[PDB]
């Protein structure tokens, strides 16, 4: 019963190396501390704002890895090529409303530019996908409104199964 | 003008006989109440956590039987097999997320387990679909935050036409 | 950087004369206003509740006209022919839960009947979508509720391209 986490840092800025990535660095900080998560980083990587490249790494990470949880950071916002909750959508079987109306409800409680995040969260197989803005401080702000419910949410995809293995068996 | 009313429970649990349905139960016996929506019952049964069984009950009660409302209560949470939501995407007609906002804060108000709920509302024709929790308290308490503006979503949506019907016709 | 508005009003009845456009006249005075957006109106109609006659505008507007903002008012409640956030979801290529939120809660900080409010925001190219409802002070309250956000949200969006414009070239 161990947490095996993926983080992914979706930025055209990291993936060409003109930024450090904060932020992706911070959530692996924030979800290995055992008086927070405690889990393990099984997975990480910087990919750019192209919903294929998210789709395939999310694809992966669920169906082959099959992580507990994958926490994307950035592409959520109003730039044009901000995709990641786009590519979520293409990948989730079940969406988590009440998780992402938890993070924009915190959000719009510190700013109203709270209303310019689109996160998406959601379910496939056994894996919940998190929707986390870009920034270093967003990111752990809404890691920690929906901390609360991660660990229940967690046990309870346990045992669910990865449908490509199920249709092919 | 009478309401006339559809609960549909989902779960495997209950379905097997393992468990007694005091959620639906207890809907039946809130939506009858004078004091709080007076309709009357004019469909109930007991399906499993099986999307294709949830769907066809449904277009079947908004269809043939056109109920002006459904409360589904069930197959809300992460668990691998609650599909109630899913099943009642592939049905709906229009989208209420008021109605599903309404009893998400109001759970998250209670306790953030509340964001492992993943609630649907929605319309088919002149019928009305609420997603509820398949506990008895979360049910009731969940019925009683949208109440108030159930009697005119309700008288909205009398006039309104069974697709299936128009397009046949 | 100037922000060139739309504003279409969806009403069978204003589409008939049977009303005054109280609502869209009064949302093209607040726009224009420089104490709020400051904006200018480059495009107005009514059209009655047809789906395919709200797509077709909205898509108009967006890829030909190459509008900033278009705020929609009315038909998003629950009587049968409020289509007005299909319409909507068939046309914008990203969603802006937040500005949605950001409405309903306001609205339902109002009054109940605030979850009869069906809503949609959502992105295409470089504009910005709002579904307002059709009455004069809602509409108006509503804008109010995100007023804050529209600035900085049309400002990211002014160099996204359109995409029918790229897919050719």
């Amino acid at each position: 019963h161990q947490i095996r986490v993926g983080v992914l840092t979706v930025s055209d800025s990291c993936f060409r190396n003109l930024a450090e990535d904060r932020s992706g660095i911070n959530l692996k900080d924030l979800v290995q501390d055992p008086s927070l998560l405690g889990g393990t980083i099984s997975a990480y990587k910087i990919v750019p704002d192209e919903i294929e490249e998210i789709k395939e790494t999310l694809i992966d990470w669920c169906d082959e890895k099959e992580l507990n949880l994958i926490l994307t950071t950035g592409g959520t916002g109003f730039a044009p090529r901000d995709v990641t909750p786009e590519a979520t959508k293409e990948v989730i079987e079940r969406e988590a409303p009440g998780m992402a109306l938890a993070m924009l409800m915190g959000s719009l409680n510190v700013t109203p530019l709270g209303m310019l995040s689109r996160p998406v969260c959601g379910i496939r197989g056994k894996t919940l996908i998190i929707n986390l803005p870009g920034s270093k401080k967003g990111s752990q702000e809404c890691f920690q409104f929906i901390l609360p419910a991660l660990p229940h949410a967690i046990d309870l995809l346990r045992d669910a199964i990865v449908k490509v293995k199920e249709v092919h068996d």
